[PDB]
């Protein structure tokens, strides 16, 4: 019978070592987030000084083009010029007005703002940065943010070798596969008024607006702000050792997985779930991941559901709206405790690492972080 609380929580040899990123990782992906912040800013402020030459001596649209084509806002296609040109023509003094005093703000989510970031596993495997951009609005064009947006994206793009864009639903996103990292901006529409009253000292989720790139639907209720707080909350709650299993548990599925597998929130969510209604001990983090493991087939079955009320989607679906992939994950899911139990029970401190290190990879090496367990 086997200890394995060193294989995991070690910072230097153990697997925490192995998926922590050091401050210059953290600080180069700080750089980059200030630098995607920074642009997006000065393309806002470029189409808001030809909006602010049309509210002034009202020029003709050709020649508010010939500026837009001067612009950051010159690395979007001919008819994109056209677009972002035409709206903010069309744009009527109220509008014009509003958008003169719309000044994009900023605000990261996701597992850099969780501080469960793994580095990556297998090739093709990145981190994700989510840094979202709020804007202040009362209740302006969706087009229109969009478009700017995009072009402060693309407009860093054309600056950077091996960097590259891709337009996604809920976000346009910035992918560095040379340095294994990708960075997603989605943009919210937030109240003005009620932004400015706080602001001179929480808003309200229900006045945060997610916009949609295509469909019917521009824009939906979605408050970031409430998967992280409540993450924060259970952590307070459960204890500091829930970002580690945390990190276990998305290790896991990245290592199971070289693309797809289960949301790391959904891994979270369940996680959290288990570790608040099954008694555990923090002093072994093996022990404990053993009962979690233990506990996640039987979760992810009854089905995930987000803790956001407002979310009417799950985070899994239950057992009977499994399909393939679903199944998959029940699958692997299913496997894993026999892995953990297979291994606890092993001949030898370097059979046991082989063991367990079928469940989170070929990362841990050091089999003498792996000690026998006491009577
Ligand atoms: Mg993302």
């Amino acid at each position: 019978t086997w200890n394995f609380h060193q294989y995991y929580t070690n910072r230097n040899d153990g697997l925490m070592g192995k998926l922590v990123l050091t401050d210059e990782e953290k600080n180069n992906l700080k750089a980059l987030r200030k630098i995607i912040r920074l642009r997006t800013r000065d393309v806002f402020e470029e189409a808001k000084g030809i909006a602010k030459a049309v509210k002034k001596s009202a020029l003709t649209f050709e020649i508010i083009q010939e500026k837009v084509s001067t612009t950051q806002i010159k690395h979007l296609s001919d008819s994109e010029q056209r677009e972002v040109a035409k709206l903010i023509y069309e744009m009527d003094d109220d509008a014009r007005d509003e958008f003169l005093g719309l000044t994009p703000r900023f605000w990261t989510q996701g597992s850099f703002q969780y501080d469960t970031l793994n580095r990556p596993f297998q090739p093709g495997q990145e981190m994700d940065i989510d840094d979202g951009t709020y804007m202040p609005m009362p209740i302006i064009g969706h087009s229109l943010l969009i478009l700017l947006v995009d072009a402060s994206l693309k407009s860093l793009v054309a600056e950077n070798h091996g960097w590259k864009f891709e337009a996604k639903q809920t976000c346009g996103r910035i992918k560095i596969e040379a340095e294994k990292t990708h960075i997603d901006v989605p943009m919210y529409a937030i109240p003005k008024d009620e932004f400015q009253k706080k602001q001179i000292a929480e808003l309200d989720s229900e006045n945060v607006n997610l916009a949609l790139r295509e469909g019917d639907r521009k824009w939906i209720n979605s408050d970031p702000k409430i998967v992280e707080d409540w993450f924060n909350d259970s952590c307070i709650r459960i204890g500091k050792h829930l970002r580690k299993v945390c990190r276990f548990m998305k290790a896991w599925r990245d290592a199971q997985w070289d693309v797809g597998g289960p949301s790391s929130i959904s891994l979270m969510a369940a996680t959290v779930n288990i570790l608040d209604s099954v008694a555990h001990d923090a002093s072994d983090l093996g022990e404990t991941m053993k009962i979690i493991a233990k506990h996640l087939p039987s979760e992810f079955a009854r089905g995930v559901e987000s803790p956001d009320s407002t979310d009417e989607k799950p985070l899994f679906p239950p057992s009977y709206k499994h399909g393939p992939r679903e199944m998959d994950i029940m699958s692997k899911l299913e496997r894993l405790p026999e892995i953990l139990s297979s291994a606890e029970s092993a001949d030898s401190k370097s059979e046991a690492l082989k063991k367990i290190n079928m469940a989170f990879g070929n990362r841990v090496t050091n089999s003498e972080l792996i000690v026998l367990a006491k009577a």
